[PDB]
């Protein structure tokens, strides 16, 4: 009833939304992105995202494939893990398409807590 069913899913995109822009200056560097946090790596050549996992207590971030390194789909999740009832269990899905470099944003949320910008 009175779970903050659109502000989770607001928070949930913005925990992952930058993201985009540290995988491009990776990706125009020819370098690799690879999940959590750290340095740089100029042995391999990886570049961390640089946000904990559990950076949003309303769940988990995660980045497949890890590393990344441009020439294959990127996905980066947030799967709503510490939600309230109508939002637990649920994932928001970008997905870089290697082919065109383009992202989208998918969620199986009900419809009306999907975020501005995403569809089903």
């Amino acid at each position: 009833g009175t779970e903050f069913a659109r502000s989770e899913g607001a928070s949930a995109l913005a925990s992952v939304n930058p993201l985009k822009t540290t995988v491009e200056e990776a990706l125009s560097r020819g370098w690799s992105v690879k999940s959590g946090t750290g340095t740089e790596d100029a042995t391999k050549k990886e570049v961390p995202l640089g946000v904990a996992a559990d950076a949003n207590k309303l769940g988990t971030i995660a980045l497949k494939p890890d590393p990344a390194d441009g020439t294959a789909d990127i996905t980066l999740t947030f799967t709503m893990g510490g939600a309230g009832p109508k939002n637990k269990g649920k994932i928001i899905t970008l997905t870089r398409t290697a082919a065109d470099g383009l992202w989208k944003c998918t969620s199986d949320q009900d419809e009306q807590f999907i975020p501005k910008g995403c569809s089903r």
